[PDB]
């Protein structure tokens, strides 16, 4: 049980850091994405506008 | 000068009757471009969004 407890520890904190750099490359895709989407194309919006 | 000033009169009722409707007409493409400019493209920065 004891050499259980720390090996659990673990597991969680490497859970934890695999999720935090998901989530980090996911909003630097995204943040890219809508950047160029948004510099790019929708032109003819600003002069009807 | 009697004459000429009735005449005068109808001119700036024409002209203020014609630039109301250049007006009008304007506005209305203005907004049948926007609204179908907007509801046709500029779909990929939605899923950006």
């Amino acid at each position: 049980n004891f050499e259980r407890e720390r090996l659990k520890g673990a597991c969680d904190s490497t859970a934890t850091a695999y999720r935090k750099a998901h989530h980090h490359l996911l909003s630097l895709y995204a943040e890219h994405e809508l950047e160029h989407a948004l510099n790019e194309t929708c032109e003819a919006l600003v002069r009807a506008m």
